[PDB]
């Protein structure tokens, strides 16, 4: 006869180097056998069991109203996570129903820097959030096993240094940030802000607890004019050396306008100065499949299979007919819903020069064998082109790093509100790959909701893109490709 239900120790988390990501501590738990004590035992008062309670800070009245409640029960916990200085008294009384158990509570290095994908355990040691709930199974021994996850806690501690800064400066509602591999899609950091401790939940509210990387759903925006560059140019609509006339015209009635007014572009100033014009133009020249073709090939709408509680795969439309203003504000963002990590594994594979690598929070033994979705020639071509964002004239001329070639693009959306309406609050968006001779990681860096004054991604998320991505290429080692070096 078994009338426990778990008594075993749990499993160990760490990075992919090695360090303590979250560590099982031992402590002391008392509990006692009600029924050892009614059928042999005998309820008594006085003695030493008043100095039992008086030690646990527990009424002897209450206390034994407890171990009472219930005369055929073989166990109730008394205390827990006691210590074993006073623990070991308590055992020294020779209570004739009273034991000890050792339990464990969890504690993490880390703490809030990797708090939304690290997650918790409840007092039992459960896995509930993040890693701990989607790895319980293979963590909890009754077949104990540890694990080592696909994050750098170098870059992901200077990644949430920066983007939680940047969201407590410009006050903003929130702040996602991803890092993931190009060449084997390992997310290397996964960062959140505002976060919470998880060696002390109290008080924490459950708002600041989602992981806004695979919860948070959000028009892309600017974000995914590289793809319709890209199928543009499969497509034959143009060449490398297109102008494009981008003079603000009107579909369906509704005026398209760019930022400025330009009166032509380059096809690569289309993306260097984000015009909305020169994209339409593109997305009516094309049939309607063709970006919602091409944005599912690079991860939108498709799942991200992390396992992790809460993720979610995005608002991707499916629609056989499509409406003129509809097709040219979809080349925009307009029309679809992704998940920042959706969003990393489209840079990841911007970065691989069209492989889809699948996304894997765990250490991945090389090499990852992909699947070319795009050809490697016309990503080379854009992904050359998308350095102009981060030159002189471009918008993303912040986020530059000194000494580096990188390409990126800014984004600015328009928060959809409770009531299905455009609100006055934007997201600001910067994604981008580094080197850009030789990518190697995609970063995507996304908050939400600034108010300190500016809020295009372009002068709020670029400037944390360079000082997050200029951190992360000088603790890899990475070679500068810079003219001037
Ligand atoms: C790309 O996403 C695109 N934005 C949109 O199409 C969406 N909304 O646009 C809003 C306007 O956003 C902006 C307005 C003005 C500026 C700006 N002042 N630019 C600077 C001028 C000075 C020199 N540096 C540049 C920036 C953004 C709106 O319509 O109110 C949109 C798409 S999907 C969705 N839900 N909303 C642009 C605006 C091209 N991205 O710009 S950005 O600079 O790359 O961030």
């Amino acid at each position: 006869l078994r009338v426990q239900q778990v008594s075993t120790s749990r499993g160990m988390i760490t990075d992919r180097s090695g360090r303590p990501l979250a560590v099982s501590v031992p402590v002391k738990a008392i509990w006692a056998d009600p029924k050892e004590v009614h059928d042999a035992g005998g309820i008594s008062v006085g003695d030493r069991w008043k100095a039992l309670a008086n030690a646990l800070n527990i009424p002897l009245d209450q206390l034994s109203a407890r171990i009472n409640a219930n005369p055929k029960g073989r166990f109730i916990y008394l205390a827990r996570q006691v210590n074993p200085d006073m623990a070991d008294y308590i055992k020294k009384l020779k209570l004739p129903g009273i034991h000890l158990r050792e339990e464990s509570r969890r504690y993490y290095p880390s703490g809030e820097v990797t708090a939304h994908l690290i997650g918790f355990t409840n007092v039992d040691s459960q896995g509930i959030e993040g890693v701990e709930k989607s790895f319980d199974k293979w963590l909890t021994g009754q077949a104990a096993h540890n694990l080592a996850l696909s994050i750098d806690e170098r870059l992901q501690a200077l990644v949430y240094r920066e983007l939680n800064n940047a969201v407590a400066f410009n006050k903003a509602e929130s702040g996602s940030a991803v890092l993931v591999d190009v060449n084997t899609g390992e997310v290397l950091a996964m960062a959140n802000s505002p976060s919470y401790n998880p060696n002390n939940l109290s008080g924490t509210p459950k708002e600041a607890m989602r992981n806004r990387t695979i919860t948070d759903v959000f028009e892309p925006g600017s974000t995914v004019k590289p793809m319709v560059v890209m199928t543009a140019l499969q497509r034959g609509v143009v060449r490398e050396n297109s102008v494009l006339n981008t003079i603000p015209y009107r579909i369906n009635g509704h005026e398209i306008k760019d930022v400025a007014r330009y009166s032509e572009l380059t096809l690569t100033g289309v993306l260097q100065k984000s015009s909305n014009v020169g994209v339409s133009k593109l997305a009516l020249a094309m049939p309607s499949s063709a970006l919602v073709d091409t944005y599912s090939r690079f991860g939108l709408g498709k799942a991200t299979n992390l396992g992790l509680v809460g993720e979610r795969s995005g608002l991707y439309p499916q629609k056989q007919r499509w409406s003129d203003i509809e097709r040219a504000t979809f080349s925009f963002g307009y029309g679809l819903m992704v998940t920042p990590l959706q969003l990393a594994r489209v840079y990841a594979t911007i970065g691989s020069y069209g492989i889809y690598r699948p996304l894997s929070i765990t250490k991945v033994d090389p090499p990852v064998p992909g699947e070319r979705v795009f050809p490697e020639s016309i990503v080379r071509t854009v992904v050359h082109m998308m350095e102009s964002v981060a030159l002189p004239g471009g918008g993303g001329v912040k986020a530059a790093i000194k000494g580096y070639r990188i390409a990126i693009k800014t984004g600015t959306a328009k928060k959809v509100g409770p009531d299905g309406r455009y609100i006055n609050k934007y997201i600001a968006y910067t994604a981008g790959v580094a080197p850009a001779s030789q990518p190697r990681f995609a970063l995507v860096v996304v908050i939400n909701d600034p108010q300190a004054g500016k809020y295009y991604g372009g002068a709020v998320s670029a400037p944390v893109f360079g000082a997050i991505m200029g951190g992360v290429l000088r603790t890899m080692n990475i070679e500068p490709d810079a003219l001037t070096t």
